[PDB]
């Protein structure tokens, strides 16, 4: 068969993929976090989204927290004012050397909360430069670039519903920023 | 009854603002046509204005992508000079804020600039401003969802809401000692 970006090698996960599995995790979450007594404005979920790309993912997911009745608060930090004693979930586009996550993760502790757990659109578990593991995972991919659902080659392709495989010919044609 | 126990009402429903929003997506097509807008190369730079616009954007540039426009965010810039802006808000009220970041994007000499709202509020204006895409109007009323929040919640509502009086009064909680 043949794929349907011309600009893709193939498609990894498709945007009814994502939401599907999205919907999952939001039922987790939806239960592990139903004894900490969530409320809108009184005691909301603070979702951090990390990374300028988690735009997307962020928009999607908290909706469809939304409709698992689990109330959020959002914050860019594409930050650390009013979180002391809240609930704090981190959310990440793509994750993989977990060098990202993992600061953000060490600098909302100082400001001392709740409790803190991360979540993320994708996971390359073989992208490791330190051991990290995110508590709730929608999708995982191997060690290949990927583009899509806010994941992005030089500010490009984030608009794109698929989480699709860049053509190697793409980002080699474009190494002209010189 | 709309399925809401802390609005009193739905002005616009998710379906209605998507259906609007490829309306809008089509016209912008057409406009841009001429534009040559392509990934990478010259892409539409999207500028998403304040911090509850994120819910728009995201919708937004997906469904551009669907009527074949190209497009990069920027939210709030410089690398736009020469190059094709266009300004998306959650919100148009007064239009106070729209107004400082179009005429401070003009300073670093664009292709051009418009603006793209998801609900405009034509009654709030302290100053005159027109948008040139508009996906929906409302009237001079407090509304939630979609993004907008109410003291930073109630942005995750999937439609455009009027908050139940006793919100507001209810989180009149002042125990503050
Ligand atoms: N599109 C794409 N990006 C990737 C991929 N692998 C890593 N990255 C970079 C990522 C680093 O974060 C993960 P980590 O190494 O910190 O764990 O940062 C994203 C920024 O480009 P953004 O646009 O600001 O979101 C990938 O396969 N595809
Ligand atoms: N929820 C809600 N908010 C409104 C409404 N009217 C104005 N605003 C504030 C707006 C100001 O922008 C318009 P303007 O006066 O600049 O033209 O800014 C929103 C930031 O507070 P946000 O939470 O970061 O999105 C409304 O009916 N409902």
């Amino acid at each position: 068969p043949a794929c349907k970006y011309d600009f893709a090698t193939s498609v990894l996960f498709t945007e009814a993929e994502l939401h599907t599995r999205m919907r999952g995790v939001a039922q987790r979450i939806a239960d592990d976090y139903s004894n900490c007594n969530l409320k809108p404005l009184e005691n909301p979920l603070v979702i951090v989204s990390v990374l300028k790309g988690s735009f997307v993912f962020t928009a999607d997911m908290v909706r469809i927290l939304g409709d698992f009745g689990v109330p959020t608060r959002v914050e860019f930090l594409r930050g650390l004012c009013d979180i002391r004693g809240k609930h704090v979930l981190v959310l990440e586009d793509i994750l993989d050397t977990a060098l990202t996550l993992r600061e953000v993760v060490d600098s909302l502790k100082k400001s001392e909360p709740a409790s803190i757990k991360t979540l993320v659109a994708i996971d390359k578990p073989g992208g490791r430069k330190i051991p990290f593991t995110a508590e709730y995972v929608v999708a995982d991919v191997p060690n290949v670039f990927v583009v899509g659902y806010g994941l992005d080659y030089d500010q490009s392709y984030r608009e794109v519903r698929d989480v699709v495989i860049l053509k190697p010919s793409v980002y080699e044609t474009w190494g002209k920023e010189e």
